[PDB]
C-alpha cells in the first residue's frame, strides 16, 4: 500500500548484506556474523523480516545459528547469506552467496544471472511462468540444476510467504499474471546435486500459526508471548534462548509443534549433498519494469 | 455461487469418464473418442470445461485429437483420458489412466494411491505442501517420480487454473491453507522417466486471454466466436476446423497468438520420453473433510 517503506526496508537490506558479505573471512564464527548483520538492521531503523540464515555448501536455508554454535567459517566454504528487513511489516528479502576467501565460480554465475534473467522480464502483465523459463534456462545452460522445491514467492505486509510462489523451473500452468504494485522475492537455487532439497534436524526457525488450547501453562504462555513478540514473521530458536532454560524452551516449542499452534522450518540440505549457490532481490511490479528494493 | 452446480459438473464428468474408460480399447480412433465424450457431455446438459485429452504414453497432457487424425490406441497403451465439464461456470476437472486393452500396473497404482493419500489428508485448514508431501511419499516410495511442473490447481468460476497449484512434491513454503468452499483438482502425475514434462509440437488447445484489437477481419470474427462459445475455457482447435479451411484457421489462429488474444498451449511430453501415468479428481474443501464432486 506504500512504497516508500518497502523501499526503507530494502535500502537497509542492501547495505546490512553488503556489509555481511565483509565479515563473511575465513574463521568467522556464524553465531557472531549473524549477530552482527541483526544488530545492524536495528541500528539502521528496521527490524528482521525473519533470523539472518547463513547456509553452507550443500545446506540451502533454514540455517540460523543458535548460542552455543561453534561454526566458522573456512575458506572455499559456499555461503549463502539471506537478510530479510520490514518497516511496518513491509518486506525486503534479499540473498547472496559468497565463496569464503575465494572468487565466484560458475555455479554461482549461474543463479546470479538466473536472477537477472528474470528481473529483465519482469513487468506488469507477465506470466509467472516466463519467469520461471528464464531462470531455468539460465541454470542449465551453464551445466547445472535449478533446485525445484525451492523458489521465489510473493510478499505481502506481515506475510513473507504469501501464497503464490515463481518456480526455478518452467510450469506450462503457472498462469497468475504479475500486477501493478505486487512484491516479489525472486530466488534462484542453483547446485551441482540433483536439484531438491529435504529436512534435517536441527529445527532453528520457526512461525506463529494458531492459537491453540494448549493445556501445560509453559508451552501456554511461550505461545503468547511468541505471538506478540514475532506475530506472523518466522523467529529463530536463539531469540528466544536467553528466556528461559533450554531444556523446558524445547520441550515447550515441541508441545506447540506437537499442537500445531507454531511449525518448524527444519534445515534445507540439497538430497544428494551438492553444493548449493542462491542468489535473490525483492521487486515491485510496476507497469513496464520492475524496481528491485534491494539493489 | 452454488455447490449444486459444481456437484452437477462432477457427476456428468464421473460418468463420462466411466463411459470413455468403456470405449478405450484396442483399435479405437482417438478422434472417435473424444468426439463421443464431448457428445456424451452435451447430451446430459453440461458443457466441455476443455477439450478431451487423451495422452498416451509418454505424452503427458495436452492431446486432444484434430480432424484427420489417425491414432488409435494400441493394446497396452498407457492412455491418459482427462476430461471438465462446467455448468454456467462451475467446473468438474477429472482423469484416469487406462493401460488398453489390459489390467492396472504399478505405475498407474503410485498414481492412484498418491491421489487417495491427498485426498485423506485435505480438509479446510491443512497448508497445500501438507498434500504435495502426501503425494510425493505414494509415488517414491513405490519407486517412481512425480512429474515436477504439472499439478493439481485451484479451480474458480470460469477459470480451470486459478493460481494456486498442488504440486506433486513437497515445497516447505507451500503455505496456502485450505479454506472452507475453494474447488481444487489434485493430479498426480507419475513416471518412469526424469520427471518433467516439455512443450513439443503440435498446439492443439488455446485459451482466450484478453480483449485485444485484431487488424484482421477474419481472425476478428473468429475471436467473436471463441468470446462468444469457450468464454475462458480452453477449446480444441478441432472444434474450429469447420468454420474455415485449414489454411485460414491457422493464419486466423497465429494472428490472434501474436495480437495476445489467445495463448497456445503446446503438447506435454515427458522429458526422457518415460510413460506417464495420471489420476485426477475435483474436490470441494469443507471444514473438516473435502466432497469428492468427480467420484
Ligand atoms: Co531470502
Ligand atoms: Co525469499
Ligand atoms: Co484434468
Ligand atoms: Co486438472
Amino acid at each position: 500500500m506504500d512504497t516508500e517503506k518497502l523501499m526503507k526496508a530494502g535500502e537497509i537490506a542492501k547495505k546490512v548484506r553488503e556489509k555481511a558479505i565483509k565479515l563473511a573471512r575465513p574463521g568467522m564464527l556464524l553465531l557472531e556474523l549473524a549477530e552482527s548483520i541483526e544488530k545492524m538492521i536495528m541500528e539502521l531503523g528496521g527490524k528482521p523480516a525473519f533470523p539472518v540464515n547463513l547456509s553452507i555448501n550443500e545446506i540451502a536455508a533454514h540455517y540460523t545459528p543458535y548460542k552455543g554454535d561453534t561454526t566458522v567459517l573456512k575458506e572455499g566454504d559456499y555461503l549463502k547469506i539471506d537478510v530479510g528487513v520490514h518497516i511496518d511489516g513491509f518486506i525486503a528479502d534479499t540473498a547472496v552467496t559468497v565463496r569464503v576467501g575465494m572468487e565466484e565460480d560458475e555455479l554461482m554465475e549461474a543463479a546470479k544471472e538466473a536472477l537477472n534473467a528474470a528481473i529483465s522480464v519482469a513487468r506488469a502483465g507477465v506470466e509467472i511462468k516466463e519467469l520461471g523459463k528464464a531462470i531455468e534456462n539460465e541454470i542449465r545452460k551453464r551445466g547445472f540444476k535449478p533446485i525445484v522445491n525451492l523458489s521465489g514467492h510473493k510478499i505481502e505486509r506481515y506475510k513473507l510467504h504469501a501464497g503464490i510462489s515463481i518456480p526455478n523451473i518452467y510450469r506450462p500452468h503457472d498462469n497468475y499474471v504479475l500486477k501493478e504494485g505486487d512484491v516479489f522475492a525472486i530466488e534462484p537455487f542453483a547446485t551441482i546435486g540433483a536439484g531438491q532439497v529435504i529436512e534435517v534436524p536441527p529445527t532453528l526457525i520457526y512461525m506463529y500459526v494458531r492459537d491453540v488450547p494448549v493445556r501445560v501453562a509453559q508451552a501456554r504462555f511461550l505461545l503468547a508471548k511468541i505471538k506478540r513478540e514475532y506475530g506472523t514473521l518466522p523467529f529463530a530458536y536463539r531469540w528466544l534462548q536467553n528466556d528461559m532454560p533450554e531444556g523446558q524452551l524445547k520441550l515447550a516449542l515441541k508441545t506447540l509443534e506437537k499442537a500445531g499452534a507454531i511449525y518448524g522450518y527444519p534445515v534445507l540440505k540439497e538430497i544428494r549433498n551438492g553444493i548449493v549457490a542462491q542468489f535473490e532481490h525483492t521487486i515491485i511490479v510496476e507497469k513496464d519494469s520492475v524496481i528491485v528494493t534491494t539493489e
